């Protein structure tokens, strides 16, 4: 027990949830990274050569030294295309003593059907309209005539995954067998389906008890929960929702930064002043031990430096210790400095 | 911080949560009872007077005589005619003391569409059909134009519900102003989405990190894990999935005992042996901190006492630490017993 390092985003997504996966793999040498994504989330890490890894589906955590086990929790909703895409892409990492698990009841996204369910809501809510919900919709149906929506059925007909797709005993003896794991939450805290914002938010919660129970990890697993956190946090582009009575819209322009995309859309990145309300009912929720204060490369030393001590007091107002441990400078390895480094 | 006693189903549901939620509220006192069931789950409490509590809305630990909080989970499904219904028959417990929160993003039940919408599984998985995941996925729909589904949209046009429907600040503040909470799970530990029955289960997982996730209590929070067995597990009736290895389908018959019907259909219940690959199961993601082993009366006391041993080891052999603490013989408050009692 106690061996999961579980890393949640505090704020609506894209605050660099990727790049500290990838840096905690490195120095953490975890045997087994875990995630539950559904396509609504790129998660980027650049290393320290400045080799990217931009996935949809794979932990960011597979460029772990010590990687035996890449796990695909049963909240999972993953395009087999895009995920043959990411083996192959990190198949020196994806070796023969590393064992890709994909759990049975991980979601398989028929991309024409799911993406075009959620043409409507990628306009009305700024949906990244990725089919995320329309496949979870798909598997919620439950209809045992349905063979083509949950991975261990498609398995039968699509053996692209049949190798990788296990059984919930091995799912469960997986995480029994690992010694150290890396378990990657996606999307934001304030994107919760069950946060203030509905409709304008995603498909599920965005909390450590929602990310742990997608990726099927008992309670007791957990070790750590790293918060992310950007200085001025974001929202996609469009009519994506509100924000928090103690934040403002920002533009990129008043930044002095180049305007944030979505990479495949290119929708504008919406930009907000740093929320201490967003802060506090993020510390409540996910109570993170640690706290990784990304994008610190937008604002002056002052800036982020107070957003630290903001953060750390919004924690320990929701009888959270967190610690901002480390901080984000810029999107590779080398930009992640710890905060006791730098302040 | 750890004030939450969460009350799982360790089997296929209807194990006797209900009881236990009701017998741990008058023994404990908690102030804060919280859920997030749907009307699949009718949930039975008999205290020692006779008084019978069968809830499918609110938490059946209303019967705790320090309450001060009743909380309905974001995750929770209702009919509002099934909460009004309810607090009027517990309206001496529920008095101007006794603050009922509806989370703004509990689901309102439209009992005509979500029951229709489940009249397929009803038959096809044996489902209850009560209209929980149809609830659950016109939520999921997110669509800005949809006033009624969650309860903060309801509430401004149906005022029987306004003076309970909350903020997430007033939901958040509610369980961090709270002393002692008893969070209630429904279901069962196999019913889970996620379990290897798939698409005989129910429309989300029923394990710890699930129910805090629809309750929207902060990890932290947890103080202990009362998971529930009966010495023979039920499933509903019909074809409503199968079992494990190491376990029979039984007749009430086989077991002396009158057959039992279903909460929701009057349909007879589906009997099994007790399973030890599901307790090992249940007790790997569960990780229950107490056992209560119910319908021990339909077992010789070396049958139930041979039980209590296998839920330990199952436990033991899962990292759990899990204590048969509580025996139950009987559907009332006067029916649980302490296991150290009894042997
Ligand atoms: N400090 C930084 N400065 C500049 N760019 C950065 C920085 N940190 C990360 N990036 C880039 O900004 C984006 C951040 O989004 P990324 O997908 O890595 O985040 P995420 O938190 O994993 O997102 P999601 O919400 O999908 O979970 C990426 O394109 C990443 O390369
Ligand atoms: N030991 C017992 N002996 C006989 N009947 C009992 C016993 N314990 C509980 N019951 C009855 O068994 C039935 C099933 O219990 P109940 O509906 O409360 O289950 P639950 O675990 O709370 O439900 P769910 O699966 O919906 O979450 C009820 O009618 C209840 O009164
Ligand atoms: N930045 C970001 N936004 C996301 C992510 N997942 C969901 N969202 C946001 C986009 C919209 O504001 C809202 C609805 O999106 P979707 O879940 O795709 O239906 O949630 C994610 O991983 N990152
Ligand atoms: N005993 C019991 N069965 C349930 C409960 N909730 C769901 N189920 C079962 C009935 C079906 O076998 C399956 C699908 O049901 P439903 O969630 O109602 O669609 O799960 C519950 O609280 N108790
Ligand atoms: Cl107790
Ligand atoms: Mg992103
Ligand atoms: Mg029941």
């Amino acid at each position: 027990m106690k061996n999961v390092d579980l890393v949640i985003d505090l704020q609506f997504g894209s605050t660099g949830k990727g790049l500290i996966a990838g840096y905690l793999a490195e120095k953490n040498g975890y045997d087994t990274v875990i995630n539950a994504n559904m396509p609504n989330a790129g998660h980027t890490y650049i290393n320290a050569e400045g080799r990217k890894w931009m996935h949809k589906v794979l932990p960011n955590g597979i460029v772990s030294p010590n990687l035996k086990r890449v796990m695909l929790g049963a909240g999972s909703v993953f395009s087999i295309n895009r995920l043959m895409e990411e083996i192959e892409m990190s198949k020196d990492l994806l070796h023969d003593k590393v064992a890709i698990l994909i759990h049975p009841m991980a979601t398989v996204l028929d991309e024409e059907a799911h993406k075009k369910a959620e043409v409507g809501i990628a306009t009305s809510i700024g949906s990244t309209g990725q089919g995320s919900m329309a496949a979870m919709v798909e598997k919620l149906q439950r209809d045992p005539t349905n063979n083509t929506i949950v991975a261990r059925d498609v398995a039968q007909y699509d053996g692209r995954i049949a190798q990788y797709v296990c059984t919930v005993e091995e799912w469960d003896m997986a995480l029994m067998a690992s010694e150290r794991i890396l378990a990657e939450g996606a999307q934001g805290f304030s994107l919760s389906l069950n946060q203030e914002f509905y409709p304008y938010c995603t498909s599920r919660d965005c909390t450590p008890a929602r990310f742990l129970a997608d990726m099927g990890i008992p309670l007791p697993m957990l070790n750590k929960v790293i918060g992310t956190a950007r200085c001025h946090p974001i929202r996609v582009g469009g009519t994506s929702g509100g924000h928090y009575p103690d934040q403002e819209e920002l533009t990129w322009e008043q930044l002095g930064q180049v305007p944030e995309l979505t990479t495949v859309t290119k929708k504008v990145r919406r930009v907000f002043s740093f929320s201490f309300i967003q802060m506090q009912k993020a510390m409540w929720t996910c109570q993170p031990d640690e706290v990784f204060l990304n994008f610190c490369n937008y604002l002056s030393p002052m800036g982020w430096q107070d957003i630290v001590h903001q953060i750390e007091v919004a924690a320990q107002s929701r009888y959270c210790d967190a610690e901002v441990k480390y901080l984000g400078f810029g999107p590779t390895f080398n930009d992640v400095e710890l905060r006791e480094d730098v302040m």
